[PDB]
């Protein structure tokens, strides 16, 4: 009885096969890009190793290769596809609606190679941009594959596929679901399957990554101490002062943008060979002190145990903002993600270690406050704090300091709000709108 | 200075909302800490009454058939006058407040509520504290805004949001689950301005403030670590998904039966209800002496049957003893919760679940208790059609974060054998039907 029913209800059915593939299809070309980004890394530092008689040959090699890589993904980017260079959320974002296109002709190539070039190289970008970018194009390309005409499917597939890269590119399935709902809420539908789909991309997905790797915690902090009670306005004091830091890390990268824009002019002809010595040089000094320079997923544990000195940590800071400015708003194809989590770690240990100094009969320990600035500054500069303070607790597995994350979360997003702020992935999709309109 | 004076001034608005949010957080941290000091001294007290009395076994049975007895209909009379709308679930009169339906009442809710709802519950009825301090917290948000006359339409739909959401998070200790409810449960109804979803955030922070003040932080249900689910055994959550997504639509049907089929025994009037009531309250807390685990406030197993063991027959004999009592307990009219005993009703089918899957599957190396943290934010799932407040509120009371995968693959399961085979969320079915019956009473 229930075979004659079943095509009754056959095109929600169709439509959640769908999601099943797309967590299968990304999810597996997450994990290719995880393994893609682990290869050629400790390579290419494992070839500088039978080189060490000459220390500037060292370099000059150091610089050339991760300048090649650079050329390579530029290249590869500003031709083909002018809409994949950059961090792919608001690429998609202005993708939910009819206003951008998703076309996976030349982009699930493009942002895929150009992505290994910019990130096996070594610049300051954290893959999650390119894997939720490369999540939401499989979930266009496979509603192309099987030939579905309808103006809903399309609004959903590409929401489980932007779910499904982003639960396997942190392992986080909970905030990975909470992203959809958080920062694309006014691009989505919710029509009672569109969350079905999202959880069966988001559960293909997670497994497609676990049975890869075996990591309970991208960042490998064991248990801190839990924060007890009479210190959590401490944690409102973070978030204050990363409130009134977060629209000005929202507006250095709108005014880098406008500068590093015209330094080029148009033609890709200086704009990969500018871009190819923004990465060289961020390689070499990735050689030279493997802190400033680099993706955003090293220093977090080394910053959250408290190996640093606030001389250390205050050089670290300012590089850091400078390589994070410099190599992501020249139209990189990575993610500011990762970056703002490792700017949130390093001012949290610095204010961590003011803390303790100023404060010892709190019993204070250095490294919540480290926890603590991840979701915090992701909460001031992209306005998301319930898709942050889960998404930087899914991978550290330090769970029982929840509230004064969440005190932090909301002090950043009420001062980000008081002064004068957007969201970085709406001001970016605003503003290539904007460009787009003013073009045509 | 006179710029931050001009800018000060000029956002007065929505800073009186974030004020007033903050001032909804500490009373519904103050009225909860209160409610569960209160609900626990009942309970205490009573037990304490039983023993200091249990010199003889017939004696020793109608002292304690009295007792949550004489507490019922105290309870039941307490809400039939004064109140024909606080005796429910708290959280749909609340839901149909977020719109301009239900009027919420601060009036003759808040001392029916924290009387009526506290006598009922602490003579150990099955009904959960979850229920009456939702709409604890809709209804003193209401209180709030009107002892000071602000009368904004975005303030009204604010501060009955704040209120549920920080009246969750001081429930069960879940300062996650308190927001996520009212972004997640409450899309139809929540409109987001980006000052409300900053105010939710102030009442559910300065809410468990003022809850972890009064109760030390260790958990609410006491299991530490479980074993770990691997990549072996997830196929194995999702046929305990199936089951439970068939157990969806099959529960909450019965209690849209029940509670039309409890309004015969009294009509309408208040005498025969609130003595149909006390027999019921009686014979619940008498079945809370006789077997102290069929019956309850349905906190006191999860410890013992997630960690320790029943026996299979014992397991089946609660479950099915507790169907007939959650029912026959919450349907009458009473105010109390479907959170709770839903999370008992869970927890059981899990662990009987897990007992199957241990000694029929040998080769998996399963520890049985694991299923039940599973087969919680399962049925909930499926009752209530909210699985990601269901999944972070067991999440944050059981404190087993290792298994999250196993949580989101049976509400998948729960949620879409419920969606497919026909059914509807009962916090919005009772919502429905208590409209239908106040746009019927006129025409």
């Amino acid at each position: 009885l229930i075979r004659q029913l079943l095509e009754r209800d056959k095109t929600p059915l169709a439509i959640l096969f769908m999601a099943a593939v797309v967590g299968t299809l990304v999810g597996l070309a997450a994990v290719a890009f995880d393994k893609g980004v682990a290869w050629l890394q400790n390579q290419r530092m494992g070839a500088l190793v039978h080189t060490a008689d000459n220390y500037p040959l060292l370099l000059t090699v150091a610089f050339l290769c991760s300048a090649v890589l650079a050329m390579f993904g530029y290249f590869l980017v500003r031709k083909y596809a002018p809409e994949a260079g950059g961090s792919g959320i608001p690429e998609i974002e202005g993708a939910l609606e009819d206003q951008r296109p998703v076309r996976w002709w030349r982009v699930l190539p493009v942002k895929f190679f150009g992505g290994l070039g910019t990130l096996g190289g070594g610049m300051v970008l954290g893959r999650e941009g390119p894997t939720v970018q490369i999540g939401g194009n499989i979930g266009r390309m496979v509603l192309d594959i099987f030939r579905l005409k309808g103006d809903e499917a399309r609004h959903t597939l590409l929401a489980t596929g932007a779910a499904a890269g982003l639960a396997a590119a942190f392992n986080a399935p909970l905030a990975g679901i909470l992203f959809i709902i958080e920062e694309m809420r006014p691009q989505f539908r919710y029509t009672l399957i569109s969350i079905k789909a999202v959880f069966i991309g988001v559960i293909m997905s997670t497994i497609m990554y676990r049975i890869f790797n075996h990591e309970v915690a991208l960042i490998d902090v064991g248990k801190l101490s839990d924060a007890p009670l009479n210190t959590l306005w401490l944690y409102l004091i973070l978030g204050i002062i990363f409130g009134i830091f977060g629209p000005i890390f929202n507006k250095w990268v709108l005014g880098m943008q406008d500068l590093l824009h015209r330094v080029h002019g148009g033609n890709i002809t200086k704009w990969v060979l500018m871009g190819g010595a923004i990465g060289g040089l961020c390689g070499l000094l990735g050689f030279v002190a493997p802190a400033t320079s680099g993706g955003g997923f090293n220093l977090i544990p080394i910053a959250t145990a408290g190996n640093f000195s606030m001389g250390m940590l205050v050089f670290i800071f300012v590089a850091r903002v400078i390589t994070t400015l410099l190599c992501f708003s020249s139209g990189a194809p990575g993610g500011i993600f990762a970056p703002m989590l490792a700017l949130g770690t390093v001012l949290g240990t610095a204010f961590g270690m003011v803390a303790v100094e100023l404060f010892p009969q709190y019993h204070l320990e250095a490294g919540t406050f480290a926890i603590a600035g991840m979701g915090a500054l992701l909460a001031a500069s992209i306005r998301a704090p319930l898709t942050g303070i889960i998404l930087v607790l899914e991978m550290t597995d330090n769970y029982q300091l929840i509230l004064p994350m969440i005190i932090t979360g909301l002090g950043a997003t009420l001062l980000a709000q008081f002064t004068g702020g957007k969201p970085l992935y709406s001001a970016i999709l605003a503003r290539t709108l904007a460009k787009q309109e003013a073009e045509q």
